[PDB]
């Protein structure tokens, strides 16, 4: 169940690192730092079903996920990230948030953000839109926040116990692991409220529209397109990674009925 990315065997390593991370974030070195110096970085990816765990070790850099990137990007995962060491500072919707050791950031990948991190080691959860779509109201209002407290210590403890046991887990367990991580996450986001510009990317808006109007039997591709302000071809593009918009709605509806050179973009497909 293994995939790995590092740049210790090359020598112009930042350029490679930037390529691998491009679908998610545009990255740049800190002012002053030459590409000569090198850029020792590691990503390590585990698929617990749909939910992706990534162990990241990285030097100081800056990052942007922009509006332009969001117009075309099929990525809208809920991102939760814990720092073992290091510190990030992240701007989104004109507000800066600082995440330090033993704390989590929470962010949707459908909203843009700018930031910087020091050198750091983190463990990152990427959860597909639908995992947490039920509590999406609170999650939109809490975008780019820090999780600290016992409630974050709890989540950290669970993730640490899991990390140690990665590569011994077994599938039977996974669906329950995914469920307590969902519950723990959504519980953490019960956090002090800010007060909203909200320039959401197409895919997050599409996945939400679908979630809200799933039982509307007139949920065609035409209505979605109209109600995003977008063409039929753009909808097809966003959904070509996951078999198409009709294929997706059928899989979603199937589940509603139930119980009644590589990059990180490739890791975020989960097919």
């Amino acid at each position: 169940s293994r995939f790995s990315t590092r740049d210790l065997p090359p020598q112009e390593q930042f350029r490679s690192w930037r390529a691998h991370m491009a679908p998610l974030v545009d990255v740049r070195l800190p002012d002053g730092v030459s590409e000569e110096d090198g850029f020792p970085a590691e990503l390590t990816g585990w698929h617990l079903g749909d939910l992706l765990i990534v162990q990241q070790v990285t030097p100081a850099h800056s990052y942007e996920r922009s509006q332009t990137m969001l117009r075309s990007s099929p990525i809208d995962h809920w991102n939760v990230g814990l720092f073992r060491s290091g510190r990030s500072w992240t701007e989104a919707d004109r507000r800066v948030t600082e995440t330090g050791p033993g704390e989590f950031f929470f962010r949707s990948l459908g909203y843009p953000y700018r930031g910087r991190m020091t050198d750091a080691a983190s463990i990152l959860l990427f959860m597909p839109y639908e995992l947490l779509a039920d509590d999406a109201g609170k999650l939109e209002g809490a975008n780019n926040s820090v999780l600290s407290g016992n409630l974050a210590d709890l989540l950290a403890n669970y993730i640490n116990g899991m990390e140690e046991n990665l590569g011994n887990i077994t599938v039977e367990e996974v669906p329950r692991i995914v469920r307590t991580i969902r519950d723990m996450v959504v519980a953490c986001v019960a956090a002090v409220r800010p007060d909203s510009q909200a320039k959401m990317g197409v895919m997050e808006r599409a996945h939400r529209y679908i979630h809200l109007n799933l039982n509307s039997g007139d949920l065609t591709p035409e209505t979605i397109c109209r109600e995003l302000g977008i063409s039929r071809t753009r909808l097809y593009q966003l959904f070509e990674p996951s078999g198409g918009v009709l294929n997706y709605i059928r899989r979603r509806r199937l589940l509603q009925a139930y119980a009644e050179g590589a990059t990180i973009g490739d890791w975020l497909k989960s097919v």
